[PDB]
């Protein structure tokens, strides 16, 4: 008998819907995930437990949780009618499963309905423009070419400027959903002002299309969200993120942006038990509290020059990005 009826029931609908859409590969991944779930003694309610199954990989575990976390209301319609549409809207950039139900709830079933009859975020409007391109994964070597382009344009301004690609790429995975490029300079002074100049040069050359998304400010860190396309025929749009950080925050920014999501989550948990807190900016000691829990002193920031220094302070043996997949 089947224990995980709450997951497979909605996975069967997703698998069927994807085969119809032509994505035969994903439909296979779901079918193999469905089989692994049925052949399990207990119901899965966690990410790690879902991931700790022979048939289920990392990307699949995230989808199960997303499905599991979505849940309710779930009042609307039926899974056969609702789930394929909810998945359809969810894959749009800048859209969540809750946002999807909102549109779905209003009475929207297709992207054209969203294109016209729905209020669009500036980020969401870009999503529809490059929907098919954003929906697919990119080869590793294409991401390698994206890292190189950003690097060459950035190194034009400053010779000592350093660009390192992160995310799925740095972990050595074969395919990447998006590309996150981290930029810094050894002295820690040069990196400033480069962020604005670099985007312009790339935008001028045609590498960046649909340029803007809020450019965000996180203290010293400067992040650009945008889409990019390589020169040449047969090229499709891809998401790019360019982050410029100082050299002091570089070690912790590297660790955070490299991933994985569950890895970082475990690192924060590990840091918390040792009286430290790991942010993307720096590794600092936890906020000092008395016995009763009253905050009596602020935590101080620890010097982490290299990525290895973070591991040593946490008393954890070094793990290379390939072993950070989790």
């Amino acid at each position: 008998t089947n224990h995980n009826l709450h997951i497979t029931e909605k996975l069967e609908v997703l698998a069927k819907a994807y085969s119809v859409q032509g994505d035969k590969w994903r439909a296979l991944g779901y079918a193999k995930a469905i089989n692994a779930l049925k052949s399990f003694h207990k119901p899965v309610t966690s990410y790690q437990e879902a991931c700790s199954i022979p048939g289920i990989g990392k990307r699949m575990a995230e989808k199960i949780i997303e499905i599991l976390e979505s849940g309710h209301l779930r009042k609307l319609d039926h899974i056969s009618e609702s789930v394929p549409v909810l998945e359809l809207f969810s894959n749009i950039w800048g859209a969540g499963t809750k946002t999807a139900q909102m549109w779905y709830q209003q009475g929207f079933r297709s992207l054209e309905d969203i294109r016209s009859q729905a209020s669009l975020t500036t980020q969401q409007a870009i999503g529809l423009k490059h929907y098919s391109d954003f929906l697919e994964r990119m080869p590793r070597e294409e991401a390698t070419e994206i890292e190189q382009t950003v690097q060459k344009a950035a190194q034009a301004f400053n010779s000592g400027l350093l660009c390192v690609a992160c995310g799925s790429y740095r972990r050595g995975k074969a395919t990447c959903g998006d590309v996150d490029v981290l930029i810094t300079h050894p002295d820690g002074r040069s990196h400033r002002g480069i962020f604005s100049r670099l985007l312009d040069s790339l935008r001028q050359e045609g590498f960046l299309t649909d340029d803007l998304v809020s450019q965000e400010e996180n203290g010293q860190q400067q992040k650009y969200l945008g889409v990019c396309r390589l020169p040449g025929p047969g090229r499709r749009h891809r998401r790019l993120d360019i982050i410029v950080v100082p050299y002091s925050e570089f070690a912790c920014a590297l660790l955070y942006f490299t991933g994985s999501a569950h890895f970082n989550r475990s690192m924060r948990a590990l840091a918390k038990t040792k009286g430290m807190s790991l942010s993307e900016h720096a590794l600092s000691t936890a906020v000092v509290r008395n016995t009763h829990g009253c905050k009596v002193g602020p935590g101080r920031v620890l010097p982490t020059p290299t990525e290895k220094d973070v591991f040593r302070l946490l008393g954890l043996p070094y793990r290379e990005p390939a072993e950070r997949d989790w």
